[PDB]
């Protein structure tokens, strides 16, 4: 029928006569007088001087009439050019120390500005530029950069905010993506996104309304304008105290648009850049009209950065495939490949990694099988992700053939701008702001993953966060009070304490070999607890610690600590093949050695290595069949280096290092610690389970004038998953010196400690003079170099 007086309007239980929402235009239809009654743009979006005090003229877009404030429709300037108050953005700004809402609100309102495409270098162009976005930046709390999550598209990210959830898990894992079990693709454009058997997950939206919170509709018609979408925020929030919603929702689509067109680094960003501060000051000014600007939580939180990427830079996978007609390629700042599914498709998923591997010099992108992708992607777990991934260098492009570059009829491309890349690279991370009652006054917090942040905004409204992958907790710095009280959560498997019980007589099956007071100089952070139930035994010895496991015949955790001055032995020839019984472990609980023999493709190592030992008796214990794991001899060369010669390395720079190291086991990639049941590979003939990576978590002072032992104040954590693979293909240079390539494999596949903590069921830090809540954010740290 009639959009009469019900312009953008939340009807749940019924709308009368149409559809007359935010989303109408796109989605669906609308009533016919929605143009005129809900779009109106007479006189424009500001108060003129000659308009002051005007007889309610309907048809304008705002009203400048002395009612408007009454109905909350006036023009974002009116106070400012027809009362004589001054601007948002010239007050300055007062530290808020409780929310100022009006009388029949029920918690402080929490509005998300969301910015597509804000590259947190942005920030550095100062007041000229951005003076609203620089007063909420240095008066609110900010990070540096905020760390979206992989791949740093649109849609992953914006829906991995509102869910908290990894790409992997809420089922958004691109802007273009297939699902073999609808048999369909998604897209940015078309109506097959708005199909809700896309979105897995708990968005925030919908969060809120199952708790009883309202939510204002989140989203917008393309051809709403921007200046629309902030007076219909403004008018909502003047709703009565039954209706109005308590948390909003606003998106731009710049500077991606101009960043795309221009690149980051083009004089022309500073003209979006002014008018999405233009919209912000919009909005405060609509605030303060409002008396809402110390009230409402405001987060100013963007998608991804911007690279400068060209036509020019693109590699082409017609280089290095003989046919890629019989694949799809989902192509730009990543790689996706699947197969066409024809008849005779004819297609090998390790060939085609084969044929990507390392094949020109300057190669600017890498094939990965996604289980073998770095873990702290988690991007390898879902059945819209293809198997084949490919790792793009940053200012680059993949493409299928030459004949999909579209530039321009000039010599000259169409874009100067893209994203899309791993989510370490720098110039992918994006802004997080956040101002408001609740948010901390002229603090700044260190950057962070994005996928902490529903957590964060669930707190900020009261709400019971769905089922996620933040942990809850690790953000607590960044808000004044309403804060999550995190538990350390309770050991399930509780450890044995053998002592000598075996006569070494029934013992050395195939092998052979020519407490607790000294070793808590080696476990300076607690023994890791185990969260599920098993039976292993703590081993205790002069220069490290152990947790075995009799299930898995090998420890869980290794933990040893080394001076900044300590020494690096060889191994002694008379001793390079030792293995010795462990005389508190039964035979029937340890490994042997006959299963390394008859397995030719399997040897092992040691978790702590041989090379660090003390004296030359205490050497003897790092030779022990507990200490021994089972290890690819390509595996090796990465294990060997990092124990002999970057151990010491780190150990001189950081004044000591205390490092903890262990198996890890996920065939099912999912994740999360496999159950024994989801082992798929031991060693031959034996029981004896294959890890599938190898952890370590190397923690010192951050203060490096106190050694690591003795260390008052917060840790430095660098912790990494290194795949246990049977080659090292994914080192193009491993051929060379390992002071070549070792070190940036190990940069590569930097891993959080909780995402360790994931792999494992071990939880670390239990013992240590921090809060709780810091030592939550220390495990959530991302050490990417
Ligand atoms: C990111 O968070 C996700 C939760 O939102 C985690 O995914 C969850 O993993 C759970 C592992 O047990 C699944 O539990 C299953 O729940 C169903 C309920 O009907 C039951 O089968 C079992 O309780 C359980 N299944 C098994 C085999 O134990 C959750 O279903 C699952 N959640 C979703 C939404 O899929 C991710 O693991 C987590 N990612 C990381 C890296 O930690
Ligand atoms: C590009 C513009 C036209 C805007 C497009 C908006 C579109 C992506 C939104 C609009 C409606 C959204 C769904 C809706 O809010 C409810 C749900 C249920 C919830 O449990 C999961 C998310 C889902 C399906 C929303 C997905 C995003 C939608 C389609
Ligand atoms: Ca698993
Ligand atoms: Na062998
Ligand atoms: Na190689
Ligand atoms: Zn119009
Ligand atoms: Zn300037
Ligand atoms: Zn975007
Ligand atoms: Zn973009
Ligand atoms: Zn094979
Ligand atoms: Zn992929
Ligand atoms: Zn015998
Ligand atoms: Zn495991
Ligand atoms: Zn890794």
């Amino acid at each position: 029928g009639s959009c009469k007086g019900r312009c953008f309007e939340l009807q749940e239980a019924g709308p009368p006569d149409c559809r007359c929402d935010n989303l109408c235009k796109s989605y669906s239809s609308c009533c016919h007088d929605f143009d005129e009654l809900c779009l109106k743009t007479a006189r424009g979006w500001e108060c003129t001087k000659d308009r002051c005090g005007e007889v309610r003229n309907e048809e304008n877009a705002c009203h400048c009439s002395e009612d408007c404030l009454s109905r909350g429709d006036c023009c974002t300037n009116y106070q400012v050019v027809c009362k004589g108050e001054s601007h948002w953005v010239d007050d300055d700004c007062e530290e808020i120390k409780v929310p100022e809402c009006p009388a029949g609100f029920v918690r402080p309102p929490l509005i998300i500005f969301s910015v597509d495409g804000f590259r947190a270098s942005y920030m550095k162009k100062g007041s000229k530029v951005m003076p609203n976005i620089e007063k909420l930046r240095s008066c609110g709390t900010h990070a540096p950069y905020m760390r979206p999550v992989y791949p740093t598209k649109t849609f992953p990210n914006l829906y991995t905010l509102a869910t908290g959830l990894y790409p992997e898990s809420h089922g958004i894992v691109g802007n273009s993506m297939y699902d073999p079990v609808f048999d369909a693709s998604f897209h940015l454009r078309g109506r097959e996104k708005f199909n809700h058997r896309w979105w897995g997950g708990q968005p925030l939206w919908i969060t809120a309304t199952k708790q009883g919170v309202r939510a204002g509709t989140f989203f917008w018609s393309v051809s709403i304008p921007h200046e629309r979408r902030i007076l219909t925020i403004l008018q909502w929030l003047s709703l009565p105290d039954n209706e109005r919603p308590s948390v909003y929702a606003f998106y731009s689509e710049q500077p991606d648009f101009s960043g795309h067109k221009y690149g980051p680094f083009g004089p022309e960003m500073t003209n979006p850049l002014r008018e999405i501060d233009k919209t912000v000051g919009q909005l405060m000014d609509g605030l303060k009209q409002l008396r809402l600007h110390r009230c409402v939580n405001v987060i100013f939180v963007g998608d991804h950065g911007m690279e400068d990427v060209t036509c020019d830079r693109t590699e082409f996978l017609s280089n290095y495939l003989t046919n890629v007609d019989d694949i799809t390629l989902v192509p730009g700042t990543l790689g996706r490949i699947r197969a066409k599914s024809i008849n005779n498709s004819k297609y090998d998923p390790k060939t085609i990694i084969a044929a990507l591997t390392c094949k020109k010099p300057d190669q600017h992108f890498k094939p990965y099988m996604k289980q073998h992708l770095p873990k702290r992607l988690h991007y390898a777990n879902n059945r819209r992700i293809e198997d084949i991934h490919l790792l793009v260098d940053r200012r680059w492009h993949v493409a299928r053939k030459p004949l999909d570059v579209y530039k321009k009829p000039s010599g000259k491309c169409f874009f100067q701008g893209d994203h899309g890349f791993d989510n370490k690279v720098n110039s992918m991370q994006t802004v997080f702001v956040g101002y408001g009652p609740t948010f901390k006054y002229r603090t700044k917090v260190p950057p962070f993953e994005n996928i902490e942040l529903y957590n964060v905004m669930c707190d900020l409204l009261g709400l019971k966060p769905a089922p996620n992958n933040g942990t809850h907790g690790s953000l607590n710095h960044l808000l004044r009070t309403n804060t999550f009280r995190p538990t350390m959560p309770d050991e399930v498997s509780r450890p044995n304490y053998p002592g000598i019980m075996y006569l070494q007589s029934e013992f050395d099956l195939g092998c052979t070999c020519d407490k607790g007071s000294a070793k808590e100089r080696h476990l300076l952070y607690g023994r890791p607890a185990v969260l599920y139930r098993t039976s292993y035994d703590i081993l205790y010895h002069t220069d490290f610690e152990s947790g075995y496991s009799e299930i898995f015949l090998m420890p869980l955790w290794t933990s040893y600590t080394i001076s900044k001055q300590a020494e690096v032995s060889s191994i002694p020839e008379h001793l390079t093949n030792c293995v010795r019984p462990d005389v508190r472990v039964s035979p029937g609980f340890s490994q042997n050695c006959l299963a390394y023999k008859n397995d030719k493709q399997m040897s092992y190592g040691f978790l702590f290595p041989p090379y660090l030992s003390s004296s030359p008796e205490a050497k003897y214990d790092a030779f022990l069949v507990t200490n021994m794991v089972p290890m690819y001899p390509a595996f090796k060369r990465v294990w060997a280096y990092f124990q002999r010669v970057l151990v010491k390395k780190y150990a001189s720079e950081r004044n000591g290092v205390n490092v903890i190291s262990g198996p890890i086991f996920d065939y099912n990639y999912d994740g999360l610690r496999d159950t024994e049941d989801e082992i798929k590979q031991y060693v031959e003939g034996s029981s004896i389970p294959v890890p599938t990576h190898y952890y370590s978590i190397i923690t010192s002072c951050l203060d490096f004038t106190q050694p690591a032992d003795k260390c008052d104040g917060p840790l430095s954590v660098s912790s990494f998953i290194l795949p246990h693979r049977p080659d090292n293909d994914e080192s193009c240079a491993s051929s060379e010196d390992e002071s070549k390539w070792v070190e940036e494999l190990m940069k590569m596949h930097t891993a959080r400690v909780r995402d360790i903590e994931h792999l494992t069921g071990l939880d670390f830090y239990r013992k240590t003079s921090r809060s709780y809540s810091e030592i939550l954010t220390l495990k959530t740290y991302l050490h990417t170099y």
